[PDB]
């Protein structure tokens, strides 16, 4: 990673840390159905809420700015990826650099997505990609929604806002 890329990652890491902190606080204080929760995680029920609450509790504990970043990947369509059992290392690809720091499909949101994938943080899977698929997963299969990385990213980004 170049100096500029490291600078960009410092901004993205900070924003991702804030996304996770706010999302965790939101989950801790809302123990009933709300538009933001149901849209990304489906019908509210204690067990599922507990699952997502735990994911954000784990991600909140890790220092995003201390992750080991790798910028060798040049694949244009890919934002980033990680190996679940190789905690703390995040590989950035082409799309990551085109994405805005915050917002929809952002750098910060991408880090939240990847962070949730680490086994240490809960090991979310990729059952659905994109907002359309994520929302459909939440409505049709909540069990997998609370285990889908993109559903966490979109809940955190919260753009447009709902809460
Ligand atoms: C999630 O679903 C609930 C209904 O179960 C709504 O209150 C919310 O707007 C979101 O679509
Ligand atoms: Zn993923």
């Amino acid at each position: 990673c170049s100096s500029s890329e490291q600078s960009a990652l410092a901004a993205a890491a900070s924003a991702a840390q804030s996304y996770v902190a706010e999302s965790l606080s939101y989950l801790q204080t809302h123990t009933a159905a709300t538009p933001r929760y149901t849209t990304w995680f489906g019908s509210y029920i204690s067990s599922r809420h507990s699952t997502v609450l735990q994911h954000y509790t784990d991600m909140n504990s890790n220092d995003f700015s201390s992750y080991s970043f790798d910028c060798t990947c040049t694949a244009a369509g890919t934002f980033a990826y990680v190996y679940p059992n190789r905690f703390g290392t995040v590989y950035l690809c082409g799309a990551f650099w085109k994405a805005p720091t915050t917002g929809t499909d952002s750098q910060a949101g991408t880090l939240v997505h990847e962070s949730s994938h680490f086994t240490r943080n809960g090991g979310t899977k990729d059952y659905a990609y994109g907002q359309a698929a994520a929302k459909s997963l939440a409505t049709m299969d909540p069990d997998k929604a609370v285990m889908n990385a993109d559903n966490h990213e979109y809940f955190s980004e919260n753009n447009p806002a709902q809460s």
